[PDB]
């Protein structure tokens, strides 16, 4: 769609407005199943070879089912994300509960199965090697060894792929699952029709933010469970606050003071709050659809929006951090650079056939990404993000003026505006 | 065996016990070898198959170039040190011939290095002898598969040591198959009970392993494998859980914030404790925790003191201070701590019977005993469903024992005389 | 070269000189294009099969397609493979990939030049459409071929275009280190041999392929018109042999009796440090390095650009021209530093902090405070019950005799649990406390 993003120079702080929500909310839980044969010349010779890599993945998947699951970032939760999936797993290891799958893939590999425990889980049969090696080469003991190698191929990739990930695999491969299997999962999906066009328009970003999970071989049958995301919030407006050091900008070294809005990250309006990911790194964008998963998220007022349009406001206590470490940096967002520029550093902005184009001054300044392909500060170049879009320069005063060095509490790990006047307001009594 | 928990009100933690040891203490490495070979339509497909292992030992070859909460105050050193001490001794002259000459007759023999170190060394693949006879001759399609077969390992590790900087962690079954793993832990020098350990979990093995490309040289590709000693097995091992404490007052902005720091997982060593502060860097089994002491920091027993009475007089409890009273929620082993603050909705509920439980302001918490997840605003956590009994220890939070306006707030790395110090500094001024 | 290591026990730092630099400062982008064909008995079911499977990393790469793209917290916010991303977006335009696929038409290997102005080098590396259209087109229009070598032959041809879908499956179309799949060796030092760079640049590329490798990005860019391209990101090292230092840092803690009475002071500027244009780029993550022998690659994203005084900290942590970084604490837990010819050991408390010789037994036993070991004769060093091995590796390490400067600061008023602090500004907050008093 129209991505904006607006500068804040009174407090060295961007936003890029524009972005539609697809948060993570619950986990679809489906049972691959591996139909397996139970087993007591140069060219049957081969077979053999490939037959013993058979009963090697066999048993490394039986010492798998062992040894398996069966700024502001440090403010998160502490869970786990593969729980529903492990679920699951724990009730396929009841009796009987392997030959209730066993039974409804017996005409079709493709069955609604309802678990002892109450969960409703679709469950494949994407592999048959019971059928192919009883009736292909049980009676035997060149075509034959060609086709049994890659018949054979899936469950030793799978099997690699486990072992070196403990069991839980993620993104989730086209060997545990492949497109075909994927989109009829997410077809025969209990899901809204809206959720079933977004998966399906957006396969690879499922498959990264989906989870394997090794599980159980029993009664010769291979079964791992796939998690897939389920994305409860659609389409609400989402915005990332881009934020930067703002010090002032005196001559005589070490006297300066500095100032950073913490409160950085990806912000998603979600059920009358907000979802706040303070490590934009863990969101996927794709144009202008941002994929993030709620368990990596703070739960918010909506009211903290309000810092970006006035950090001095009263219905929030805005986030900020002090300190006198004036180094140059800077922070390319969505559609131009934030650059703080300090001290005798080099801080410019060039274009590709051009050559430098601006060159910026001590502060906090901003430059768009339209005519700018590169920027520097000091001895590093940065490349800007060329997608389309409109900046806004909301001209203002760096707020970092506002204060006295003398009082100034220029040390604070996880402060805020009201934290710091209370600090203020202490010193100034003293004097 | 017999999982507890125990939540203590007053610091908003909470302790799970019951954990058996098994902390890495050393390294066994083994020489891994590989023996290579100095070097019509379907000649043609052999060309092609001969061609990708000479380009495998040309990039190994290139590969050979290149040498092999309080987390911020962990040691700094190298994993893989003592196998890059052994593939250091592969380079000297006739150091190689040693190890040709003992698989001369068999895969599988004992070397010993010129440094003194003594390693098991096998030979998982010989491909100079299957090139010498079958190959060497003719410059049958059963011949290309047969030797796309045997060729397969040898891409596969050169793939994996490729695009890992030839340190590959953890070692693949291309790296060390199951029987060759189980029979070098059996041969292992080792007590019989670390055998045992070893044998029952070799794929934490595996996790816990290094392989590192070494060299390539006499017709001999040569890696080591790092595989892990346990030297602490058994000794009691507790999680501690920790969340935000704050105070509840309704106007906004006058609320004070203390975290416990030491969170993390604390096992019995030696007369003291290893302390892990970032408890994803342990493996538990069941009631098994593994670790690496690499990962640990040593501290006296009596930081366990911290758990019954923080104000304690022999441990210094280690707090940070803060007035950032946003809500989280900690999932332990037998429930759940919640941290509820401002106007966040804070529930736990049964799938089948829904909400059983509404926290209210304040650090609480709730066990696993009908309870399937807990809500904090608008993200969800599942409990573990595991058996076991929790016990709440009721106490009155400590937060509330401080002044806020001699409070010392935004403390990153403090403790509970530290922050004492500086109330007693402010208070003297005043 | 030859490596030398300073001890400075007043600080309780280590510096180690000898290092040259091998700087990523830009990117060479290249378009990597595979030419693909479009596609309309026991053996017919193997060929369908191994059919399938291209069909089916086709679809894969069109799915893939569509969904395109201690102070390192003061490091600078930015995107690697925004100048690949930018080239991508360009073969996206009506005609780019004709051209493109025209320039290739009689030679593997041509420069292109985009519509935008830059200057790429294209790369043909496998040619699936020249196979396919001539030995398997007439064979499926009619079926049942006798000689099993064509089945093997296409699965052998095939090959190469499954593991680049596969790679970028399970990357988000984003892959690092490149793999020889991605780019073969042949074809990296072609590329490498070919790229218009310096000599020096060329000869150091070619002698450190894997590092190249390792500093490069693999990117999935577009499939149209029969021609799937990628873009392959290789570093552009600008700065080449100037000076470079690691400088290990320890906590520094007084030796009190009285326990909690103890504040101490680290130091915050460890790191890489080079010479860099009259500058310095400071690396505070040393772990995003990697050394090679003597010689040091770094990519200039890591870095903070300082003033070359900075380095007068390791010599004189209060002198005037630099403001030198530390934190401030009271957290006296027990530490080790392996350097580069010795380790830094930071003992407090009641732990048991020795250094030892596999053969001979301990040699040093490290009392209360910060001290310093060197290499020779040391194999081993451990820190309560954390075992931790030395650098074997040969020079001279020099021990700067001094007293640790948090001797010089009062406790009562000493500013403690600063999280990211400097000479001056402990200073400053001292003289405050001291005018209360
Ligand atoms: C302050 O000093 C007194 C003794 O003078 C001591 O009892 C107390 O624990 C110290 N700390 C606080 C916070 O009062």
């Amino acid at each position: 769609q129209n991505i904006t993003e607006e500068f804040y120079q009174s407090t060295c702080s961007a936003v890029s407005k524009g972005y539609l929500s697809a948060l993570r909310t619950g986990w679809y839980t489906s049972v691959i199943t591996i139909e397996l044969s139970n087993i007591k010349d140069a060219k049957v010779k081969l077979i053999k070879q490939e037959l013993d890599k058979y009963k090697n993945a066999v048993t490394e998947l039986q010492l798998l089912m062992q040894s398996t699951p069966a700024f502001l970032g440090f403010l998160l939760s502490v869970g786990s994300a593969i729980a529903s999936g492990v679920a699951v797993c724990k009730v396929l290891h009841l009796e009987g509960e392997v030959n209730k799958i066993k039974s409804a893939l017996l005409s079709t590999n493709k069955a609604v199965v309802s678990l002892s425990n109450g969960v409703s889980v679709l469950t494949f049969k994407v592999l048959d090697l019971k059928n192919y090696i009883d009736k292909q080469l049980l009676p035997i003991l060149i075509e034959t060894v060609i086709e049994f190698q890659q018949k054979n191929n899936r469950l030793l990739e799978i099997t690699r792929e486990f072992s070196v990930n403990a069991g839980v695999t993620t993104p989730v491969s086209t060997y545990m699952l492949t497109n075909s299997e994927l989109l009829s999962l997410i077809n025969d999906m209990p899901i809204t029709n809206d959720q079933k066009k977004l998966m399906s328009n957006n396969v690879q970003i499922v498959r990264q933010q989906s989870y394997s999970i090794m599980c159980i071989i029993k009664e010769e049958v291979l079964a791992y469970v796939v998690q897939l995301p389920l994305y409860g919030v659609i389409d609400t407006p989402c915005w990332k606050l881009h934020t930067s050091p703002l010090c002032t900008t005196n001559t005589k070294e070490g006297s300066n003071i500095c100032l950073t809005r913490t409160d950085r990250g990806w912000y998603c309006d979600n059920a009358g709050s907000v979802s706040f990911f303070p490590q934009a790194e863990t969101c996927k964008v794709q144009s202008n659809r941002v994929f993030c998963d709620t368990m990596n998220s703070l739960t918010l007022p909506s009211e903290v929006n309000l810092c970006n349009v006035d950090i001095f406001n009263p219905k929030y206590d805005c986030k900020i951090m002090t300190s006198k470490t004036d180094v140059s940096s800077s922070v390319i967002t969505s559609l131009g650079a934030i650059v703080s520029c300090y001290g005798k550093t080099k801080c410019t902005a060039s274009n590709k056939n051009r050559g430098i184009i601006k060159t910026f001054s001590n502060g906090c300044d901003y430059v768009s990404n339209k005519g700018v392909d590169t920027v520097s500060v000091g001895n590093t170049l940065y490349y800007v993000n060329k997608q389309e879009g409109k900046s806004l320069y909301v001209k203002g005063e760096p707020i970092i003026n506002f204060y006295d060095p003398l009082v100034f509490p220029s040390d604070e790990f996880d402060a805020s505006i009201s934290q710091v006047n209370e600090k203020i307001n202490q010193s100034l009594a003293f004097i």
